[PDB]
């Protein structure tokens, strides 16, 4: 039982999807924007697609169709996720570390994109 296509109730946006063998980086500002999702295409999203909140919670994807608490994540593991969106482009950082946190990131990504 439960009442939407979300993630994790859990989950405290934005957050950051990063998924399987893929590279870029799916920012979303908010629920919005996650359920724009499945609203526009109910396909991709495989069993490994990893999710990060803002308050560094990873988690992974289940054949349930949940998302399970797959640990905290450390300040560079952050980095670990952008690694993949900055590489695939073509970036490496702008001052400071990459990026400070979630927030920065999505600040970020935004004015990157084409």
């Amino acid at each position: 039982m439960g009442a939407g296509q979300t993630p994790h109730p859990q989950l405290i946006w934005p957050a950051l999807l990063k998924q399987q063998g893929c590279n870029e980086l799916l920012p979303l500002r908010t629920n919005d924007d996650w359920q724009r999702f499945c609203a526009d295409s109910k396909h991709l999203l495989q069993y490994g697609d990893k999710l990060v909140d803002s308050n560094f919670h990873c988690f992974v994807l289940e054949e349930d169709a949940h998302w399970h608490p797959a640990a905290p994540l450390p300040p560079e593991g952050l980095n670990d996720l952008i690694r993949a969106h900055c590489a695939t482009l073509g970036h490496c950082c702008t001052s400071k570390m990459h990026l400070h946190s979630v927030m920065d990131a999505i600040d970020f990504l935004n004015a990157l994109e084409g």
